[PDB]
């Protein structure tokens, strides 16, 4: 599913995942607007064999199975292509473990990259919500 901005902004406030960890809605908008274009079946190749999945592009090293990572962890406790759904209930979940993990949104190379202290209340901007 490709979700448009407003409509994304809404499914992860009803999910919980404005202001968690201290992290507003148009962060969270702007990290899938750059890690997936918001397209809830993307995936990403990494050099090291692991591979990112979904909407927020969670990484199969550390947060998810994929049985082709080699010692990898499952943090998230789910198969990789939970994260691939259309319903984002299993990404804003892992997001959640990962945005907890000690280095906040910085988890998302993409977030530091080209979201962060940017106006990221754009992302949320003439959103009913
Ligand atoms: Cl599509
Ligand atoms: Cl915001
Ligand atoms: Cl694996
Ligand atoms: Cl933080
Ligand atoms: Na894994």
């Amino acid at each position: 599913k490709v979700f448009g901005r407003c409509e994304l902004a809404a499914a992860m406030k009803r999910h919980g995942l404005d202001n968690y960890r201290g992290y507003s809605l148009g962060n969270w908008v702007c990290a899938a607007k750059f890690e997936s274009n918001f397209n809830t079946q993307a995936t990403n190749r990494n050099t090291d064999g692991s591979t990112d999945y979904g909407i927020l592009q969670i990484n199969s090293r550390w947060w998810c199975n994929d049985g082709r990572t080699p010692g990898s962890r499952n943090l998230c406790n789910i198969p990789c292509s939970a994260l691939l759904s259309s319903d984002i209930t299993a990404s804003v979940n892992c997001a959640k473990k990962i945005v907890s993990d000690g280095n906040g949104m910085n988890a998302w190379v993409a977030w530091r990259n080209r979201c962060k202290g940017t106006d990221v209340q754009a992302w949320i901007r003439g959103c009913r919500l």
